[PDB]
């Protein structure tokens, strides 16, 4: 039993809710919240900008030190950093950004990072400002992630479409 509430069960291991991931993290304080990161960990907008704003920019400060030491992530890759006031840990995962021309096949590799964590609160990778089709992202999630994932979808309209079209 875990503390996630109000989710619709899609499969054995994937759950979904219309929610603001920032508010959801603040309430649940999950072990892992996933950030929709870019390779530079520049958390300017979308999910990343909202998560970082909720940490009062501490996420960005920590991220800048990470990049200065380690260099950029790979598209499809990830790193574990602090969850600050939102979670124990933040798993920064880089999905392909269609608005940069990145290969959508890398979306499966991005979701594979979730399998290193037993339970996660996460957004749909490559959705929103990353330009992928969220219905496709949900399908890849279900077909790739084997650990327990609680998906927060900010937009109510999109949430209803994702549920209604789910196979
Ligand atoms: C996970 C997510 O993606 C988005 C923005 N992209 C889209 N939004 C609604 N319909 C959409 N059709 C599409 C067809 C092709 C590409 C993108 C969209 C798309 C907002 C959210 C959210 O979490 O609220």
């Amino acid at each position: 039993v875990n503390s996630f509430s109000g989710y619709l069960k899609l499969t054995d291991n994937v759950y979904i809710k219309n929610a603001d991931i920032v508010e959801e993290a603040k309430k649940v304080k999950p072990t892992v919240v996933v950030n929709a990161a870019n390779v530079y960990l520049k958390h300017g907008g979308g999910v990343a900008g909202a998560l970082n704003k909720a940490t009062n920019n501490a996420m960005q400060v920590e991220s800048d030190d990470y990049i200065a030491t380690n260099g950029p992530l790979k598209v499809g890759g990830s790193c574990v950093l602090s969850g600050h006031n939102l979670a124990k840990h933040c798993l920064h995962v880089v999905g392909p950004n269609v608005n940069k021309g990145e290969d959508i096949q890398l979306l499966k590799s991005a979701y594979e990072n979730f399998n290193q964590h037993e339970v996660l609160l996460a957004p749909l990778l490559s959705a929103g400002i990353f330009g992928a089709d969220p219905i496709h992202s949900l399908r890849v999630c279900v077909d790739t992630v084997r650990t327990n994932v609680y998906l927060a979808v900010f937009d109510k309209n999109l949430y209803d479409k994702l549920v209604s079209s789910f196979l």
